[PDB]
């Protein structure tokens, strides 16, 4: 399924999508990108919309 | 000004924004993120909308 990451960082905002066979696969993928983009915040997940948010 | 990066990659799609004092500052910032997200493609820039696109 297609998962989305919403980044609400102080220096980086936006949205990334990726295809993953399960939610853990997508979340590990996304935690790597949030690290890469310097966004260290609070994580939430919405299963209905397959959307992770990271908020600084 | 706020610049945007549109990523149209095979494995990563989405949009990132950042504030930068000039376009070269934003583009260097964004080229680092596209590298980080594994998106190596053709770059275009639209000055009217301060938008870089990278397309695989
Ligand atoms: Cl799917
Ligand atoms: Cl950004
Ligand atoms: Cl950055
Ligand atoms: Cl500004
Ligand atoms: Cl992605
Ligand atoms: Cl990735
Ligand atoms: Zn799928
Ligand atoms: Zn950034
Ligand atoms: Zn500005
Ligand atoms: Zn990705």
């Amino acid at each position: 399924m297609t998962y989305k990451l919403i980044l609400n960082g102080k220096t980086h905002k936006g949205e990334l999508t990726t295809e993953a066979v399960d939610a853990a696969t997508a979340e590990k993928h996304f935690k790597q990108h949030a690290n890469d983009l310097g966004v260290d915040g609070e994580w939430t997940y919405d299963d209905a919309t397959k959307t992770f948010t990271v908020t600084e």
